[PDB]
């Protein structure tokens, strides 16, 4: 009578489907450029 | 961004260079005594 119980459990394990968002990292890595740019941007000002 | 646009207007506060001639008001006085004579001197020329 627990097959039925697993049966759920089974799929529930399967459903999760948005896990791996690698460029995600690749978004962050855009964040991290050009707020890297953030950085030195009054810098540009600051030689000047 | 602005802080250059000052930097000019410290500058042109600086620039002038001319400004106080006192002894402009001195050879206004040379003017004002030779120039006082040439109020007398028909008389001179009157008493005479």
């Amino acid at each position: 009578f627990t097959l039925i119980e697993l049966m759920i459990v089974v799929a529930i394990i399967g459903i999760l489907a948005a896990i791996a968002i690698p460029q995600y990292q690749n978004y962050v890595a855009r964040s991290e450029g050009a707020s890297a740019l953030a950085s030195v941007n009054p810098l540009k000002t600051t030689v000047e």
